[PDB]
């Protein structure tokens, strides 16, 4: 079914990510960056495949992973990326940049719903069904359950935000959504800063 | 003490505004920027004066105004800047642009205190006393009072000395660069704020 | 200083009250008008003086009173009807009508503010002061403070007015203050039917 | 079964609506008429059948359907009418009226329930049967579903219905008057959401 | 099955209840006991039967039943008593008394649970199963599955009163239920008069 | 002006309690009965006077304050008897009968106002100022010091007037005899507090 | 399967019990320790065994399960101990030590959930199924029933392998020491509860 | 007035710290110890004198404060300890043991009042009245009113601890309360792994 490839640390090279754009999603022990470490990151080239990479307890390094969160001509496609993208920046000591949220574009276009989950999402803009499974994303051995829930987050973001940015430009908004991705690492860097609780353009 | 120049619609000229950067401020009839006009635009070139503007019901253009606006080369300063981008953008058309805002400087560098106000900001940052008496009035009145119309200057002559101040704190403290983004942001999430997504951080989960 | 006629029972004429509008607020026991029974009604034709009068537990006529809140010709003027206007109808059985409320006039027009209470738009909009107050209004005997207090909520709802209209004509909303005039019996008599809690028109 | 009249733009003529009540709901790309643009009108006669009518972006006029929305002696019938009207009067600048709200007659008679959605109250007074998984869909798609087409005219197959049921409830439990008071009130209720105070209860004391 | 008596207005007359205890629910328009009428009273004399009662709009008359209410020799037993004696003092002009309310004393006994419904009690305390039901009983003409779901909450109250009697005896509380019985027609009086939202005993 | 007779432990007999009520109320090392002992008994026949007793860690006994506890023909006053009643029945074994509570008269008379503390009525109704400095001090305290003594005393002194005043309104306001069923109610509210229901109403639905 | 030893008052001896740990559990009537007697002591040596033990109304000896609890060479396993150390405290007047409270080290490790009950923590980290139908029972009935007994045994037939598998995740993610302050700390944090602070954080600013 | 004296980065020597115990308080740059630095440690070895020190951005050493901090027969005693006690920890890279904490004490032991803080209990226990003063703790330059507030906070905490476990003996507490000292460092470590927001003892 899936074609997953299963790495230990880092994307062995880049042969596969020969793109301009990849589909990223992480898990952790919980929600708390500072806290509660990466432990897997999942990515897909678009191409209907996924790697999805086992992150070890105090590994701070991974070159060619890193390589594409630094492309700037590379763009990284999140579902909810300030998450992510707290994660990555706190793991591997640099902000992946330039960034897609489909969540942001979700809330910008589908205007007549309060359900932007990925789930939501696949099955109303692309017919796809996936599968919701919380597990210790930490331990020595990943189940195959958990290898294919991971896939899962990653295979169709490239679909989505083809659809999306139609969608965005349909409704008026692209502008509006590329100065939010823009500004998306920024909130990544104020959540790991301290402001992970506060919206900073509130008035109070 | 303060120069007031008061001026009806528009700046005459630009003969005061040879300058990198200028304070403004807006006063409305409320918090709604669909439902409240504009009234009162005010703006400082930084100098200890302020020009304070009336804006007709239903004035559509103010030439010289949108000049500074539109400049990139002119720095507009503001205190919660996300409102006022909002309101001049829908009075007049043009989104100002680059920005700097007090009030998010201050919520990035005064991380001892909820309290951002730009009255609480000049007592603390420049030992400056502003009263708020007036900040809920009929701006809309056929003729200002004088009392309104200091009300309106003093929200803007001193908002470069505030900005040089927490410049200052943002480099000491380690936040220039996010910061910068923050204001890159801004017309953006006053654009949102016109478009329909005043009551939603766009950027939350849920 | 103030022009205060003191009344058991009624206004013992309609002499004073040749008029085509008139100011009116009550006391009570308390904000419950099922529980909480009506102690004064003060009254103004809008010349600077007010008719305060004293009403008896269990009375519940009050004919010269009630020809007023029956004459259809007579604009009752109240800051926040909604409260009186349910106290009213439960004293003396009829619903007065047809009203101006200086309270939602305020909301829709002074925008700029929160603060709508007949304090702040007095000395507002007229540069008059007046000094708020709770207190046993069924007490046998009102205090001269108790009719001095009751008599300012009527002295100025004339000229509130009259301001009022004209800023609701500069600001386009006229058409929209008479309906919620118009209205504003029938919220009441829902306060009184059991939905005093409850905003009718929400969509839950 | 349920007949559907698929139309573009407008109802080609009133030759179906020679009755003394209509039923209409709306569909839009969302719950801001500002924002969120009319994208279907849906109407019934009250005899079983169902006009959906797509509305284009930008289309400012619906000269047939506005015909209806004029005419006094024809009431609307709307389940919470107070959304419909506000985006009806937005789209083509007629507010419509009189009207007759089925959610509000629910409020009013079923006091023994929090539930007055369109579709539990015809599970409930009519063992009518409808399905909300349409609701939250692109109702701006260039071509309609078929499910689509079903949703929308379910929610205006059964207002006359309805009506009548609650309309007999109105008056057993002696509300009659008080309801049509809302009913009058409520094109009001409408207008004010469009001009700013869609969230406020403007009879609240604060 | 289930054996009911249905009546109109009142029972006929007094013969299946020269009893000292029965066991009485009710059903309204709403839980507002000003606003939302009396629609159907049920009563059982614990004989595993019951009389359901249908009352109409502005009925205020009900001689034979009025007559148990009264009877200060016969026990009322109700689950949540607090509410109906509000219900019957309103329709009917006099609070029943004296009284015995199985959900009161569930909170003094069952303190291992926080359910204190009647299925939940009837299930635990006697392994009877009930099914539980909103629906218009102010209706003409109330369904067969009306009657039933009426009368199974009269049918149980006398068994479950004897088990919580003797639990009250075991956990050393039977003084203070009686008290709680004792006042509880005060509770119901204070809840229509005005204080339905308040704990009288608390100190703010 | 007021007089106070202190005493240890107990009075010394009952010959200034030959009366028919008496005011009384307590302190104590906080608002848990179970943890925080009684400290402090006060109590006044209505004349002016006040005895303020203070009670000794681990004190079990004290008969003359007991026989009037238990004296039937005797009302104990108390501003909010609930918390005293279940002070006074944990310390000596006798819960105090029949007794009338000045904060639930006034809760039931008193209904244009939220506000029902003992200062505040004795204000309101009796134009007595009272001070609540001391009201939060060590109770325990070896001496108690001239200001607790004084507290505590004015707690008691004026607890007759406002049973009389509170007794008028409630006959003028027709709710005598729901006030005298909780009064009737109030020792087993306190028995309740002491056996775990402190913080639950338990004629609450859920 | 399970083995299940019913007892009355105590254990006959501790011939089972030549252990480093046990576990145990404890039914009341309710989760008021001064209000809701002890009713059943759950104890298990870690062998797939469990001693079910019914408490009498007023018993106040239990010795041989009292002489396990003082046994410091022995840990007591809990599930959420600061609610059973409460009980068996105030039940027989020695506060057990020391202790692992399985649900503390859920809390310390689980980091991605809020559910950290005992049969959420047996479902994920054993693949152990256990039904809470009995939780809320009369665990004071003359005769426990079948079921009862079954409830009460499960909850300690896990405990130890539990704690196996906790310990492990305690040490992988760097939190062992913290957790043992924990459990150091719960039997004081036990003692407060029964002392007065069980509605109080007593590490909490205010 | 005050006895005063300023260091930048460290005490000098330990000359005045022949002591079992001391008392400290810090001053930050806001609540949040991962994002707003340490500014300021006032400390007193209990002689009516204060030392204040100024701590420079980014300076992580600090060695004879340090070793008073490790030393476990110095007590470092706080009002409010869970807070310095983190920000200590995090700027030093030690949690300083044993402690005494006046507040946990103070709700200990004061349970007739829910107002435990330092101005409180100096004025209750000490008959001491300080002055509470948010201003920038990071400005390079101290004011002499920010250097006497500092100061203030840890003149008294000596006095304060006697007082307290005078009453703790009395009150019958003192074991509870040694039993919070020991855990509260371990308190702290929690709030910098990321419970800052959470009861570990709580059961949900």
């Amino acid at each position: 079914s899936m074609t997953i490839r299963f790495h230990r640390n880092d994307l062995p090279n880049l042969d596969n990510y020969q793109v301009d754009a990849v589909a990223i999603d992480t898990e952790t022990l919980g929600l708390n960056p500072h806290r509660d470490r990466l432990c897997v990151v999942q990515i897909s080239p678009g191409d209907g495949t996924a790697d999805v990479i086992q992150i070890e307890a105090g590994q701070k390094k991974a070159p060619n992973l890193v390589k594409l969160l630094k492309d700037r001509s590379i763009t990284k496609i999140f579902h909810f990326g300030r998450f992510d993208l707290a994660v990555l920046a706190h793991a591997f000591g640099t902000m992946p940049q330039p960034v897609f949220c489909t969540k942001i574009a979700s809330k910008l276009t589908r205007t007549y719903t309060d359900r932007h989950g990925l789930k939501e999402i696949c099955s109303e803009l692309l017919d796809v069904s996936i599968s919701k499974q919380s597990s210790d994303w930490a331990a020595e051995v990943l189940s195959q359950a958990q290898l294919e829930y991971a896939a899962s987050d990653v295979l169709y973001l490239h679909r989505l935000k083809a659809v999306l940015e139609q969608r965005l430009e349909r409704d008026g908004r692209t502008k509006q959504a590329e100065a939010c991705f823009k500004f998306l690492p920024t909130r990544s860097e104020l959540d790991l800063m301290g402001w992970a609780e506060s919206d900073i353009f509130a008035h109070s």
